[PDB]
DNA sequence: CTAGGGTCCTAGGACCC
DNA sequence: GGGTCCTAGGACCC
């Protein structure tokens, strides 16, 4: 009863799209991200920029200190969505069992596939080659019996490569696998695990599930399972979007309600346009606002509401401004909607 | 020097039975 | 004295 799971993941996605569409950028360091003057961060960088240490989520000021010649690009999201739709269509030539996780990646369950004599290795290779042939972008892939191992494997031979983990190989692979490599084990969890002597899956294997449950709750069961190669999560294919948000960080902090209200007036039309694409009648479950202060604390306040309404979002932002700000400057204003459940 | 797009989990009181 | 809704926060993912 062993499944075959592929994880396909585009290489340096946004940057690879920009280098294809403008070959002038192929061999200089580039990154998509907000300017230093906009208090931006890097969305991603090409390999010439990564060589200097430039990474996703890095503050753009730090990126530019590491790489003074970095070319900063704003981003063309319709171009990325176009490439995304294309690779998902390519995935569909092989199976309907597709769970996209983001624009540039997806799980595929090819257990019941007849392509390539049932070879998940050869299916992954064909998909990667077809994506290069049709989009002139490269992808990496991982092949494993369960989701999380397939996703880890897709990183091990990138760019433009793949890695296969068989059941026979799972114990040796897990023994030294750092817990931080597990999707969902982030910096905070890894530091808590490290402070109790747990670094790798091999370490967690020597642990009592009951202690893990007590110390981490439901997350402790996940850690226990994953550390043994256990991951029964099915490839879904029917997941739907549950929210839409629109937020902006200002170049300077704001200190006056008039400035906040002015920012909302620009955010609202964008929220309405994006909601309408998926809910033409604007009917929703909740709406709300987000403020982020200069001490980086953030607050949200949202409430049951039947239909997108600008004045109520202003009114709510006014309350939040008056009630939870405590005289701090504000660096971000955001609007938010929770979608009806079907 | 710290984005913008999201998902998921936790947790207290409200409301219900 | 349990189940679910409402709400806020926060880790985490891309
Ligand atoms: C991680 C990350 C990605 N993104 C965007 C830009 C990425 O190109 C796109 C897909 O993310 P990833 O697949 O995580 O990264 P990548 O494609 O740029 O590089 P890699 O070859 O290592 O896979 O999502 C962000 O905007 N912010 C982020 O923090
Ligand atoms: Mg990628
Ligand atoms: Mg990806």
């Amino acid at each position: 009863g062993s499944r075959k799971i592929i994880h396909v993941d585009m290489d340096c996605f946004f940057a690879a799209v920009e280098m294809r569409d403008n070959p002038a950028l192929r061999d200089i360091p580039i990154a998509i991200g907000g300017s230093r003057e906009r208090r931006g961060v890097i969305s991603t960088a090409n390999y010439p920029a990564r060589k200097f240490g430039v990474r996703s989520a890095m503050p753009t000021g730090m990126a530019l200190k590491l790489c003074p010649h970095l070319t900063l690009l704003p981003g063309r999201f319709d171009a990325y969505k176009e490439a995304s739709n294309h690779i998902r269509e390519i995935f569909s030539r092989y199976t309907s069992r597709i769970e996209p996780l983001s624009l540039d990646e997806a799980y595929l369950d090819v257990t019941d596939s007849v392509h390539c004599h049932g070879s998940a290795t050869l299916i992954a290779q064909e998909i990667r080659q077809t994506i290069f042939n049709e989009l002139q972008l490269t992808a990496s892939a991982g092949v494993a019996p369960v989701k999380f191992l397939a996703k880890i494997a897709s990183d091990m031979n990138k760019p433009n490569g793949q890695f296969v983990i068989t059941p026979a190989e799972v114990p040796a692979f897990l023994q030294t696998l750092p817990l931080a490599k597990i999707p969902g084990v982030g910096k905070v969890s890894a530091a808590k695990l490290e402070a109790m002597g747990l670094r790798t899956c091999g370490d967690v294997q020597k642990c009592d599930l009951v202690m893990l449950l007590k110390r981490f709750g439901k997350f402790g069961r996940i850690l226990w399972e994953r550390s043994q190669g256990i991951d029964e999560r099915d490839v879904n294919s029917e997941r739907l979007r549950k929210s839409v948000g629109v937020e902006r960080t200002m170049a300077e902090d704001i200190h006056h309600w008039s400035e906040c209200e002015a920012i909302i007036e620009r955010l609202y039309p964008e929220l309405e346009r994006r909601l309408a694409k998926v809910k033409p009648d604007l009917l929703i479950a909740r709406q709300g606002v987000k403020l982020k202060f200069d001490d980086f604390q953030q607050t949200t306040q949202e409430h049951v509401w039947p239909r997108l309404n600008k004045a109520d979002l202003i009114a709510t932002a006014r309350k939040t401004w008056d009630e939870r700000r405590g005289g701090r400057g504000v660096r971000l204003v955001g609007l938010h909607v929770t979608l009806l459940d079907p």
